[PDB]
């Protein structure tokens, strides 16, 4: 079952024609969320593969159920700084208990963002996309039948920045998720290289009146190699990642040739030489034209038309 | 399998045109009910993955049955008053035994407002709403042909205060509720420091009777780490939703500018610019217009030609 | 189940008429990324059968439990290059723990450049084929009736290389990566015959205090057959893949008629004698062109026309 | 579950109109697929019911872990062909180990032609089959008024026989395979019959120094009783299969009489009295014509035509 | 869990409105099926309920995997024939622990025809009584209009014996199938009164010099109860089943009214009193015409009319 | 998931506007065969919560696996007269083994009833059904302009007794099997008593021979008390299920007031003063013509119209 399903709920499944995101943005999510759910979930299935994450010695006078008790009390001792002790530092060892956890509390932060920017963003951009692909239809009555308000509509977005600095403001949010996440592996990490042992003393008031036990039990963390491998393994492709970020921003000089110019053969168009120099709401609507265009047949014989430009029955014959 | 079904579960399940709720008030109860079933199955899950919560420690001339047979009689002997002691106090500590099922219940206690308003407050809305869109599809068709109806409906509304009181009161409880959760935990949390240990006697009559037995055993309760690290996660986020409650309520300050002013474009429309002073069930209307809004096409149609004001065949593209 | 759902799952389902990407890159790909997904589940399904995958001899004296407790400390003492010892080198076995997650981290990397490759070219291609699948009806209703502007398109993919190049990078990668995991299993499978056997010490400092544990213990790794065998067997199956990639190259020697002759019988065509002997993306439209051909009804008439060719009649027989 | 599930599974699963793969041919495959899948499937469920498949004996001064260690130890034994002994000779026993998982081996082996052909052959023979059908229709509507083209196409399938051998070489290919099968378990079962137990020593260099072990263990392989019943049963059906395979060949021997002459009776058809006494692809449309002809729905019409021969209103009644 | 499985799966299910093959078959093959794989299913959930099936008993001094050793020795030892000893004859015991899955292998076994039976005539039946009821719906035709060619067809079917000799061989082949099952299980009940107990010696040739082993073992079989129960109660279902076999033959004296009588009722129709006193084809046509007949209404409208006899207004109500 | 499964699975499946069984025959039976059902899944839950339903005692002495040796050869050695004593009398303890299959036997026996009279009954009805339905709607489309062919065809329902003999018949036979299970019941409630408790002996031949074997061992059965508790719950429903039948008989004293008289206020009516004193298919077209009714709104209308009574627009306004 679970690697099939894996095969399944990770690798087949894609909801993990218009786009109310830039597919790359889903895919970065996408990917960044299923590495550590996937390693998570791996490391889970190997502690049902191995049982446990710890163990002091004990001596072999202590009978089968006095060493589960001991063994239960020193993992438990854990939580007070005055009972263990591992010239290490005991409190990130401390934290070493608490680590797994942490990972999933990773990956559910890296979903907050995601879940939140579909309820935010969609609505308004899926009856814009509406809006102009209908007006491309228009357009195409128009050529059918042989103001620019999309074009005025776009000078507002021009004047408009408001929603585009949510989804900004989102994706620094999650970078920054990741960037404490690759911090926070970097700094388990450099531990991890030599926090293995510790030791336990059980010497609790009666357990302090048992002459039987001795005064400490040398004791080690055994998930750890698990721990800083599968910290590696994530880290280089988030190390990776936040160049991806980056990408999203550098629209002026990533707009060396203009969409609206494909648009502009139609007479239907006008002079929309519209570089954001200046930042605007103009620029998300360049970039979701491009992806949305995507699904626009008659851009493709726009191109087409464009290439032949590189004509009314060529119209007649779209 | 469990971990990928239930994160594909969190993306998938967004049953946890028309709008019945806010979405952000729905958003809040599935985030307020989601983290801590969230957390009471990651507890179970470790459950699952330990065991079992607590022990005493064992004489090793006790069978391994003899010596479940004490641990399990301890557990049972939490029960009484004599029984067992820790100096601590021992009945928040007997409350400790309980703690775990009461986080169960607290978040079915979250959920029982949110079935309650389900019912309460669906069917009215529904068809006052597809009433509402009905009215500016006729508009739509006065626009065609190119009394204040729903306004004197509206003014209903501003002489009825009677579902107000009903919203009102719902979002009140729940945050009790949500009260009562934070404070709890934080009776819980401060004395969860060092209550972690306790003795246990066996001696009923005939074990009274039994001179083997030793007098007291040492007793630890173990989950406690899951129950501070736990509480103190829901704790915070908590801390923060009791202001998104304070938001709906803010609603003439709020009230800076108006959406009946956006159909005040139309022609067939009149002075609505009710500022609600004074609450009523308007205002609860217009809270769920904007709402609802954000289905309606036109609406957009009117903020670009609010757009272009800032016509008829503009009014014809449409 | 397992084998059951492994055989429906697996190997009947396809959830691994256009052709927006080919269907035999599709087989050697789904095929050659089956392989190994069903030998990881096969070894993970003999982990369940077998349990675990290692142990050292212990004196008797220990208890079982304290033998489970050193034998973890010597699966643990592995992470350290100090601690166990074999004089056939420390690092490979060492890897040998490692070597397992490696073969699931190889079958992930192959999927990646096909998920990759399938939201990059699948929308592209689908508008052209429909288009071009198009062309032929208008074709078609020209003999009903009874430029080449899909040849000037096809001019224009003679001067353009810009997505084939996308494509081709994209064989070479996952080929790389078939590469390595041969190469990686063969740096393996050679050494494999006696790097299994190695000694433990549990011996850190208060463990190195206790007299009672021997200086070493001697300890060997089981799962190695397992390795050994999977490892060769998709090996060699590989080996024979690596020729496959290159017969997607071979194409203009492969291209020794051209489909387009076919639609030169239609009176609606031209010079198309396309050999991309300088290559173009001329060359991989000629291979849709043949593969979306097995689609197409009509041009199997026609194909059944160069039968009949080996006519009005006919074509209104069609 | 398991038994009552998989039975129904495996009967209701038709998986596992026109006929583009003879159906005798899938149930010839889904019947010697599926009995080994079964075997195997049942011994798998017999692992589940058993356990493990082997010991040596040990002292009882050894401990259970020991003893354990030791029986795992020998078991990896097993693969140093050096290491352990059996005078009826070790490569076969260790083969024997091998044995099961090859048996998994062969069911693959048979599914992977059928998985080939299915993609190789059916699209060609869809077009055909599709046209034909549609060819009687197009008689049937001369009827209803009331050149040979699928002949001219037919003689072409006389000339050629590039597809036709396609489907024999992967024909005897499986057929081999099954050969192989057949044979692999002659080899096996008769050498089972007493290759019983063999000896194992544990004295790896250390355990070569222990002088506490003794020499050598007796030791026995327990689940060769039901790979001996599994192999004769599944053995014995594809004696007979074999022959199976043979009939599809004899074709003209078998053509003593022409489907074709039934469509003789329209006054549409011609001399296409096609025996095939040279084989052609014409015989695999004498094949598919009587196949697809169980689609036919008229077909059935002319058998009752031909029963009659044995007409207009006939043609009325029709 | 299963139970309520078992009732949707075994209880439940109706695919384990025309018929082309007899519900009553059917349903026996459906009850004489599924009541073994019940009890099969059943049986085998009680095994994993208890445990398993045999045991010797040793010295105490045995450690108790040196037991399972044993056991699992005698458990191989039953094997062959000279390796254990019983004085009730060596061979039906050996078969006793082949005895289960040779039940399974039954219940196999008498699937077989069916699945090939619902191939083979399915079709041709079908097209068969499509052409009967659109006959009688050309009735309906012609009294709304107010050659006997299914009598010609019928004469034909007098003439022709061909698939009905294919049915019955069927029903023998599966009855005898059931023969052999209840002759089995009477071969097998008889002995089964003492033929419980076995001795066992683990003398292999070290075994055979260890002096400790005692020279045999006192061995008994445990399972034979569920044998001794589950055996009686199917074959005596079997017992009762082989004369609805008879049932089926027994069609001229059962046919002492014609259903053809009361198509004589319609002008239509003729004196088809086709007592199939020799058997031919007609007599399986007369079975499913009158199977056929409860699907369709009209016949029951004729039977209304018939009963009206026991006009032309009633064909028009009708 | 169990309980809520089962309590769902059991309510919800209605599957155990045409109503071709009556429906508290249907329900009774349904929830009838629910009960031992519910029970016997509770016997399995407790059975899968306690494990074995038996021990005899055994000397420590006795190695473990002996002593399981020991307590599954009594368990086994229960089949012999001689084996075991209990001085109540062997036999039906012998019996309480047998007891809890008998239970599944009696559920499995009252279905057997159900599913064929589904089979036998059903189609005959619903063409009668669909039929009387159809007729009102004919004297409906009477009311619409403005022979009894029905009470004719009801005439021979008076005549004809032979389908309601098959319905009387299958009455009876599940209720004898209701009695039979009471009485059953009965039986083993009352004789339970002390017989839980019983004597093994083990001397077989060997265990004759060994002299360390005391003669006898006490021994109990643990699960009666749960048989007995079951018992008790079901019987005394069933009891009350008795009386049940007896009202499906009590039909002409019942018709106090008839349902064609509701017919009689139609025009298109009759002499239909159908009082079945001689029992007749008539009444069970009664019965089910009430049961039909509830469907057909007309009724209602008359009902309304009986009201009225107690018209043509009134008849129009229907």
């Amino acid at each position: 079952m679970a690697i099939a399903h894996l095969a399944t709920e990770y690798v087949f499944s894609d909801f993990l024609g218009l786009r109310l995101e830039l597919a790359v943005d889903k895919m970065v999510t996408c990917i960044a969320v299923g590495l550590p759910l996937l390693l998570i979930s791996l490391a889970f299935a190997q502690e049902i593969s191995i049982g446990t994450q710890i163990s002091c010695f004990s001596p072999s006078s202590f009978s089968w159920r006095q060493a589960a008790f001991v063994d239960s009390y020193c993992w438990a001792a854990v939580q007070q700084k005055s009972s263990l002790q591992s010239e290490s530092g005991n409190l990130p060892l401390w934290l070493h208990k608490f680590f797994p956890y942490i990972l999933l509390l990773f990956a559910i932060l890296l979903y907050l963002p995601a879940l939140f920017w579909r309820f935010s963003a969609a609505p308004h951009l899926c009856s814009d996309l509406k809006f102009i692909m209908e007006e491309l239809d228009k357009v195409y009555n128009r050529a059918i039948k042989a103001y620019p308000i999309v074009e005025q509509y776009l000078k507002t977005k021009k004047n408009s920045s408001h929603l585009i600095m949510k989804y900004i403001s989102c994706r620094l949010v999650t970078f920054v998720v990741i960037l404490l996440a690759c911090i926070y592996l970097s700094y388990y990490f450099s531990l991890s290289s030599l926090s293995d042992e510790f030791l336990c003393s059980i010497k609790s008031g009666v357990l302090k009146n048992d002459s039987t036990i001795p005064d400490r039990f040398q004791c080690k963390l055994i998930a750890v190699g698990i721990f800083q491998l599968l910290s590696l393994i994530n880290l280089i492709v988030y190390a990776l990642l936040i160049p991806v970020v980056v990408y999203t921003f550098f629209i002026p000089f990533r707009q060396k040739t203009d969409i609206l110019k494909v648009y502009e053969i139609l007479p239907t168009f006008d002079v929309l030489h519209f570089k954001s120099e200046g930042y605007n709401d103009l620029s998300l609507y360049n970039l979701f034209l491009e992806e949305n265009i995507s699904e626009l047949k008659s851009y493709k014989c726009l191109k087409v038309l464009e290439n032949i430009k590189s004509p009314m029955l060529l119209l007649t014959n779209l």
